C-alpha cells in the first residue's frame, strides 16, 4: 500500500527520532558536574582532556572530585602526581567523602562525629580500585610505561589523571630543557586512544598569563617555545575571579595610600575589609568559573559554578537549580 | 559612678565606630542591586556613571529598572531617550512594576486581572516625579540647557540617565562630568559598544571598547558593563554546527544540533533564566570587579543573587 518511500522517510525519522531522544545522553565516565557532563557528554575514551589552571583555583581538589565521580561509575582509575604525595591526594578525597575540613581532618584532631564518618569513607574508599603515582617529575614515556603495565593488569581501568603539568617560560624553559606541552599532549592523546581510555592532565599555567587586564585563561595560553598545545579534545579553565578581585583591592588601596590619598585608600580599607567579613560570616563561598574552551564536536562555553573554598570544592547543580 | 575619662574615650568610639558606619554605607542613590552597590556605594552627586553594552544586552530595561529604584527615594528622575519614545520607555517600567509580558503588555492581551493590576501600578506611577525627554535630535549641550532648567524647576531631581550615546566620546563624556559636577547630581549614560569588538576572543567589554577615533573615554567616575554569555554561547553553537557542516562531518553537526536544541528547549521550559554579568570595569577609590547577575529573559530583568 505505502511504497518503499514512504516506509524509509519514516524510518529515517524513527532514528533521527531516537537519535534527538538520545542526545543530551552522557556517553562516557560522569564529570561530577552535570553541566560538565551536558557539554562534553563526560569523559570518553581515547579522548585527551587539558584543565588549566594558575595556582589557587583548586585544580587538585577539582581532580579529586573528578576521581571520586569515576570510582562511583565503578571504574578503575589512575592517579599520577608529579608534585604530591598520594597521602595528600587521599586525604583530599577522604575530605570530600566525609565533609570534614581538610584543616581538622589533617590535624587528626577530630569529634567522635567525624571518626566515625571517616571510618565509614576509608573502608568504602578502600574497597575502590583507584591506584596512585607519586614518584615526582616522571616523564611521559615513564608514564606511558605504567599506564601500558597497569591496563594489562586491570582491565577496568578506564580512565587516567595527571597532575600536574608545568609551562616552561624564558631563562628557566631554556636551562631546564623540559619535554615541551603540545609534544606531551601529543603523546597523551596517542596514549589515551591506544589504551582506549580518557586521559585528564591537569596544567598549571604561567603567571605571564596575568600581565592582562582579562584573567581568565585562553587557549593559547597552553603553550611553551615549542608551540601552542593542539591535540587535546577537550579544554577546560579553571577561573576564580575572586581571588583577582581580592588582588586587585589590597592593589588599588596601596596604590591609594601612596601617592596621597589617605581619605579614600582608608575608605576602600574600611569597605573591603567589611566585605570580607561578611564573606567568611557566611561560609566563604563564591561565584566561580568552569571554562569549557574547547570541545572538540562540541559546543562551547562557561559554566558558572559555587565555589566553597574552606571545602576547596566547586559545586556541581544544574542551571535552572544555581540562580 | 562613673569614670569621666572612661566617658570621653567611649565617646571618641562611639563617634569613630559611626564614622566607621557613615563610611561603609550607600550614600548615594541605591542602584537596585546590593552587589552594584556595595561597589560604588550607589549612583552619587557629582558622579559620571557610564553603563556600555552591544545590542541584544537589555541595557534599556536595566536602566529603567534602575530608574525605577531611584524613583521610589523621593528622588526625581531625569530620562533621557535619543532613539526611542518615552512611551516605550514607560511600558518597561510598566511590565516590571506589574511582573507582566512586555510582548503580553504591548499588544494588550490582559485578562481582567491583569489590566487591574497594571491600573494601580499606572497610577502609581503617574504619582512618581520621573521627567521624560522624547528627542531624537541630541546635542551635547542641548541636553546641558535642558538639564539645568528642570534642576532648577525641581529640587527633588535625583539623577539624570542618557540612553544611548552611539560609538567626540571623550569630549561628549568630558561635557557631562563637568556638567554632573555642576548640577550635583549623578548622570548614568548608557553607551552602545562597537560591533568591532565581538571579534575579539573574549566577548565580554573592555575599557578600550569605550574609545572612538581620536577619542578615548577618561571622564567617566564609574564604568559598567553588560554581559550576556548565553548570548554569545548561543551564537558559538550555530557557528560550530556550521564549521563541522561545513567540514564534512555531518553526524558530529547533526549530534551538536540536536543536543543544542534539546538544551535551549529545557531552557525556555525553566523560564529561559540565564546568569549573566554586570562588570565593574572602571571605578574610582574603588575595586573593580563583576557582579554575577541572574537574567530574565522574558521581563527582559537582571535580578539579585544568592550570596
Amino acid at each position: 500500500a505505502r511504497n518503499i518511500k514512504e516506509v524509509l522517510e519514516s524510518a529515517m525519522d524513527l532514528i533521527t527520532e531516537n537519535q534527538r531522544k538520545g542526545s543530551l545522553e552522557v556517553t562516557g565516565i560522569p564529570t561530577g558536574f552535570v553541566q560538565l557532563d551536558n557539554y562534553t557528554s563526560g569523559f570518553n575514551k581515547g579522548s585527551l582532556v587539558i584543565i588549566g589552571a594558575r595556582p589557587s583555583m583548586g585544580k587538585t581538589s577539582l581532580m579529586m572530585n573528578m576521581v571520586l565521580s569515576a570510582l562511583n561509575d565503578d571504574r578503575g582509575v589512575a592517579v599520577f602526581s608529579l608534585e604530591m604525595s598520594a597521602e595528600q591526594l587521599a586525604l583530599r578525597a577522604l575530605s570530600d567523602l566525609t565533609s570534614i575540613n581538610m584543616h581538622d581532618l589533617e590535624s587528626g584532631r577530630l569529634d567522635d562525629d567525624q571518626w566515625e564518618n571517616l571510618a565509614k569513607c576509608f573502608d568504602h574508599l578502600s574497597q575502590k580500585k583507584l591506584f596512585f603515582y607519586d614518584k615526582s617529575y616522571v616523564r611521559i614515556e615513564q608514564i606511558r610505561l605504567q599506564l601500558r603495565k597497569l591496563k594489562s593488569q586491570h582491565k577496568e581501568l578506564g580512565i587516567a589523571f595527571i597532575d600536574y603539568l608545568q609551562l616552561m617560560s624564558g631563562s628557566k624553559a631554556t636551562k631546564e630543557r623540559h619535554e615541551q606541552i603540545a609534544e606531551i599532549s601529543r603523546e597523551l592523546k596517542t596514549l589515551a586512544r591506544e589504551l582506549e581510555i580518557p586521559i585528564i592532565a591537569l596544567v598549571q599555567l604561567n603567571r605571564s598569563l596575568e600581565n592582562r587586564d582579562d584573567k581568565r585563561p585562553i587557549l593559547s595560553d597552553i603553550k611553551d617555545s615549542g608551540g601552542i598545545e593542539q591535540d587535546a579534545d577537550i579544554v577546560l579553565f579553571l577561573y576564580r575571579g575572586y581571588i583577582y578581585q581580592m588582588r586587585a583591592e589590597d592593589n588599588k588601596i596601596d596604590k591609594l595610600k601612596k601617592e596621597g590619598k589617605i581619605e579614600e585608600a582608608q575608605e576602600l580599607y574600611l569597605k573591603v575589609n567589611e566585605e570580607r567579613r561578611i564573606h567568611k560570616q557566611n561560609g566563604s563561598i563564591e561565584e566561580a568559573e568552569i571554562i569549557v574552551a574547547k570541545n572538540r564536536n562540541g559546543a562551547t562555553g562557561t559554566v558558572y559554578t559555587r565555589f566553597n573554598a574552606p571545602f576547596t570544592r566547586y559545586e556541581d547543580m544544574p542551571i535552572d537549580s544555581h540562580l
